[PDB]
């Protein structure tokens, strides 16, 4: 029931039907926003509960991605029922202050972290995520999404040695 | 307790003590990393809880302010205990993420702050598109005059935590 309360809320608050002109001219009749699920209060305990339940067999004590498509998923996480899970965000670029400066939140060197992210179209942001937690020690134990796009997302994270997964699918926001 | 056991968690996670340069050249004994406390999994269920206690006389059905640092408070507010709650982002530089805010009643938040002027700069986006923003909340009032200017602007200002709180 869970998953399909949350595709459906996926479906209605985050698949934005209207007709619009691009920059280029084009014209498309739709356009995905799921910054309107990660931010509504049932989607987003939705996505906390059903991500634990996605990763509940690996080893991470911090969750965390790349400002701004990551921290509502983060934090969704980190609230959600269950074990304790801290949260941290990669910013694109450097605080003032600190020894991990592109990293706020919870210290990640030295734990098992997972990176999580709304949803990826190549898979840019979460690798962002994942080389920003590396290069301060941190192992990445996966990479974890609300909707997979099918367009490279997964072969782009499966290239560099992480395991990936989604909760939902190209077909549960219908188009 | 609840307040007692916040405190705590701010002092301990938070207020890094020490001789440190700032950005500026000047140099401080400490400095205040509030993230830490808004992305840990106690002290952030505990500012959400707190927060909807410091509020509970406004009415309002959206939380939100200036990303990054509203945006781990905004979704504790959400998340915690209640009545239904959505958040929204105010990016720096299209202004308005996640939850509708126009013809809303609209809580804005900031974790910290000495200036205000983040808080100011959410308030302002929210307005811009027709969000009624009811007043500001925080986590940690550093008695530099945020208050002040947030009150000028004719809207409430308050905090959970304050300067005592953080062991200087």
């Amino acid at each position: 029931p869970d998953r399909a309360e949350l595709a459906e809320l996926v479906r209605r608050l985050s698949v934005v039907h209207g007709r619009v002109t691009l920059s280029s001219g084009r014209e498309a009749d739709y356009y995905v926003d799921l910054r309107r699920a990660t931010l509504h209060h049932r989607a987003s305990a939705l996505i906390g509960r059903l991500m634990r339940e996605l990763t509940a067999d690996w080893d991470y004590s911090v969750v965390g991605g790349l400002t701004l498509g990551a921290d509502p998923v983060a934090t969704a996480i980190m609230h959600a029922p269950g074990r304790p899970i801290d949260a941290f965000v990669v910013r694109k670029s450097a605080k003032a202050h600190g020894m991990q400066r592109l990293i706020e939140g919870s210290e990640v060197t030295g734990q098992r972290v997972l990176v999580v992210e709304d949803t990826s179209t190549t898979g840019n942001s979460a690798l962002t995520a994942v080389h920003a937690v590396q290069d301060v020690g941190g192992e990445v134990v996966g990479v974890a999404t609300v909707v997979d796009r099918a367009t490279g997302a997964a072969e782009a994270i499966e290239a560099e040695g992480l395991r990936y997964r989604s909760v939902l699918g190209l077909a549960d926001l219908g188009l």
